[PDB]
């Protein structure tokens, strides 16, 4: 419990896109509103509300959901993604993400969030405070 937010980022505009078809429909908002407590209680700040309606829909479906998304939601600071269930289509996510798009994503396996592991969710809300802005240390 070492690893610290030095200074924590400030998100405004987040969402988040399921491409799991094995999830319960109610996970991903679950997921999402303990990661944002989680990244909260660590120092940072998190609008409560996502900039634009989580989005549920099929792997065949990602470079229109992403496209869609982006256009939707041009100032989006963070897109939290649930990724397919069967492996394999991260590159291709994250390319689209980062290099096409020019949108912040954070990737997480469907079995993992299915979990709800505290811990996986500490990980997580770090690796979104660097991607956001933010500064992290170990003491």
């Amino acid at each position: 419990s070492d690893k610290k937010m030095v200074n924590g980022a400030k998100v405004t505009s987040w969402t988040c896109v399921s491409f799991s078809t094995r999830i319960d429909r109610g996970l991903p908002q679950e997921f999402c509103k303990q990661l944002i407590g989680m990244c909260v209680s660590k120092g940072m700040e998190f609008k409560p509300q996502p900039a634009i309606p989580f989005i549920s829909c099929p792997p065949e479906h990602i470079e229109e959901a992403l496209l869609d998304i982006h256009k939707r939601a041009p100032g989006l600071q963070l897109l939290i993604v649930i990724l397919p269930d069967v492996t394999g289509s991260y590159g291709k996510i994250k390319r689209i993400c980062e290099t096409e798009l020019g949108i912040v994503s954070q990737c997480c396996q469907p079995r993992q969030v299915n979990k709800l592991n505290k811990q996986y969710m500490e990980n997580v809300a770090l690796k979104i405070n660097v991607k956001t802005g933010g500064r992290n240390t170990v003491l």
